[PDB]
């Protein structure tokens, strides 16, 4: 309705800038494969529930079928690992948690299938093979950012060792915020993100912002001119791990 | 040299971003009307001084000539008012203050001419006509900014009258920063500026930044939820008139 409702009606639920955005109250169903979004029909939550009921039994029958085939080929119970982005359930797909609930209840009734958590399985399994996993990920210039990351990590390590035994709580606050800044600049989100309406823009702006904040602190530290008001500004805006200790960076490796 | 000197040489005198900027040390003279800037010859400060000596006598002779003509037509001493942007002397034109100094010394020797300040003239003049000046300036959409300015001024006046007699020093701090924000958004600089390498970009970004800060404070005030940490942030970054008093906005007009 933030795109549909009249501007005077909708003004103080969109952006203070006056730009149209999503409100969270939405009235249409997907309707069809049409590219003409104006032809979309109104949402009926009862039909939507009928869809989840069908889909949840589709998925159930697929997992039972897969289980039985695997038991017969394996001779032990398969553990079927199925990870999803959380926001896929309820956010991208409004009915997702409803689906999750129906699928759980169905699996609960199933004679072919059990829901397990991952810690239940490590606590229960007696035969498990030993193996070493290959380099991998679940995977999908611009190198001013990289040489800066390189120098920040290298510098962060130096200073954490250099001030390992310091008891100066100002230097410590500074080093602690440097690490936060460094970590904040490392967010994968800012790099090859899972940003919805993100666009490589707020993102590389994020990265550089944290790089710059880190270099500011580095400069004040290295030269005696710690600027306490700026540091407090940084502590406030970039407040992530209050309990952090820069000394994590001075530990051995290998 | 920030554009000419080799990158490894010049790195920590340009932008921390690595982008080439002006350093303030410059070796070429204008040389000619050529569009080919690479053909520029090296600066010789002695020839440059010879130029100021010539120019300063040109200008002197022009003002003496103008004075004599005016005295003869007027029957009283002319006051020749010549205003310039300060940065034109020494910044745009490196030799400008040298020119200013030579012109003063020449006027000092001149038998046709006297340097005056403006307060000397108002303190000295006996005949002065009475007149009313016409609307004028020394002059040279995008209206989201305007309706926001309109509402900010209107709101600022309301609240200054509403809290005229308040003794709450938090409300006062808030109202005082609102006025700063409002004034900061009014800078002509951000509107039809005298921005050198400014570009309508940092500028309208400036304006909107102050508009937004003002609206944030307005919202906290109007609803009981003054946010003291944000207010202190604003007091710190936008620190312009520490002694201001929002009550200036509650005075009568007309």
């Amino acid at each position: 309705i933030g795109f549909d409702r009249e501007m005077e009606y909708i003004k103080d639920y969109i952006d203070p800038s006056g730009v149209r955005i999503n409100t969270g109250i939405k009235y249409h169903r997907i309707t069809s494969k049409s590219l003409d979004a104006s032809q979309k029909e109104y949402y009926d939550i009862d039909l939507a529930m009928e869809a989840v009921e069908e889909h949840a039994r589709d998925f159930l029958h697929k997992k039972e079928s897969q289980a039985r085939r695997l038991m017969d080929i394996m001779g032990v119970e398969p553990v079927i690992v199925a990870p999803f982005d959380a926001e896929l359930f309820g956010h991208w797909w409004f009915e997702g948690v409803f689906f999750l609930k129906r699928f759980f209840e169905l699996v609960n009734e199933s004679k072919d299938l059990k829901l397990v958590t991952a810690s239940e399985v490590i606590d229960t399994l007696e035969e498990v093979q030993i193996a070493t996993p290959a380099d991998s990920s679940w995977g999908a210039t611009n190198d001013w950012i990289y040489r800066h990351l390189h120098e920040m990590i290298e510098r962060m390590i130096d200073l954490s060792k250099k001030y390992y035994n310091s008891s100066d709580p100002l230097v410590e606050r500074v080093l602690n915020q440097m690490l936060r800044e460094l970590f904040l600049a490392q967010s994968s989100d800012w790099a090859f993100i899972m940003t919805t309406r993100t666009s490589v823009q707020y993102a590389e702006n994020r990265t550089k912002l944290h790089i710059k904040r880190f270099l500011n602190l580095y400069d004040q530290l290295v030269s005696g001119r710690i600027d306490e008001e700026m540091l407090r500004y940084y502590e406030w805006t970039d407040a992530i791990f209050p309990e952090i200790n820069f000394r994590v960076m001075a530990r051995d490796v290998i």
